[PDB]
């Protein structure tokens, strides 16, 4: 079956609680495949220890990248950067998982929960799963954010992995 993934978010240090996601490999194998890979961990980097570094309120929390942690990096398991998969899931409301880019076939390391409806984003971002448990912990990370982007606490995803 698809698989279900895991982050567990800190805000300053303090636990947050954990996100449960289901990434849609029956749909888009290969960007669910980097994404679980990168939350074990198992090619010897991914998410574990980064940050979620641009949360917009009524909009998205964004994450992933890794590397220069402020939305210009990160890195994909097949290398740098890789084509967009597909666009057949779209963004159809909150708790939807989809990946950051900086125009057609960026896709790397960096991807967004949705905390609304993000239609206009549909046909541009690769959509790849959902939030199966802890949109409330979504909530929590939306909270410290601002219009801008900033988060006000250093929003942190102190482990991450696969359940099943
Ligand atoms: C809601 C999602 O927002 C984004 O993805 C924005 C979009 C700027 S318009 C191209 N882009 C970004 O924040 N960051 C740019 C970026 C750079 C490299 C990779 N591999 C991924 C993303
Ligand atoms: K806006
Ligand atoms: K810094």
């Amino acid at each position: 079956g698809n698989p279900l993934v895991y982050l567990d978010v800190d805000a300053n240090g303090k636990p947050l609680g954990r996100v449960v996601l289901e990434l849609k490999a029956d749909v888009v194998p290969k960007t669910a495949e980097n994404f679980r890979a990168l939350c074990t961990g198992e090619k010897g980097f991914g998410y574990k220890g980064s940050t979620f570094h641009r949360v917009i309120p009524s909009f998205m929390c964004q994450a992933g990248d890794f590397t220069n942690h402020n939305g210009t990096g990160g890195k994909s398991i097949y290398g740098s950067r890789f084509p967009d998969e597909n666009f057949t899931l779209k963004h159809v409301g909150p708790g939807v998982l989809s990946m950051a880019n900086a125009g057609p076939n960026t896709n790397g390391s960096q991807f967004f929960i949705c905390t609304i409806k993000t239609d206009w984003l549909d046909g541009k971002h690769v959509v790849f799963g959902h939030v199966i448990e802890g949109m409330d912990v979504v909530k929590k990370i939306e909270s410290f954010g601002s219009k801008s982007g900033r988060t006000s606490k250093k929003i942190v995803i102190t482990d991450c992995g696969q359940l099943s």
